[PDB]
C-alpha cells in the first residue's frame, strides 16, 4: 500500500544557483506536524541544477556517505555547503499510502 522509492541524485553546482536547493527539517526543528525529524527538500529552483531531478518533500537521507538521520538542521546545511562541484545525494520518496487507491505490486 506504501512505498518509498529510493535513488541517489549527483548534483552538480551551478555557480548563481549553487546546488538550488533549500533543505527544512532536522531533530532541531522537524518539518512535520507529525514530529518527524527527517531533512526534506523544500525548495527546488526553476532552471536550477535540481530541476527535474528533485521534489519538494522528498527525504534525503544521505549526503556524500554521511546520514541524515535525525541530524540537526544545522548539521545537514553545513554538509551539502562542505561540497565540492558535486553532491551525491540518496533521497527516498513517498508513493500511494494513506489517501491514495494505489497498491504497488
Amino acid at each position: 500500500h506504501m512505498i518509498w522509492e529510493q535513488h541517489t541524485v549527483t548534483l552538480h553546482r551551478a555557480p548563481g544557483f549553487g546546488f538550488g536547493i533549500a533543505i527544512s527539517g532536522g531533530r532541531d526543528n522537524p518539518h512535520f506536524q507529525s514530529g518527524e525529524t527527517s531533512i526534506v527538500i523544500s525548495d527546488v529552483l526553476k532552471g536550477g541544477p535540481a530541476e527535474g531531478q528533485l521534489q519538494e518533500n522528498d527525504r534525503v537521507a544521505m549526503v556524500n556517505g554521511v546520514s541524515m538521520d535525525n541530524v540537526e538542521h544545522a548539521f545537514a546545511v553545513q554538509q551539502l555547503r562542505k561540497s565540492g562541484k558535486n553532491a551525491k545525494i540518496t533521497i527516498r520518496r513517498k508513493k500511494g499510502g494513506g489517501s491514495s487507491g494505489k497498491d504497488y505490486v
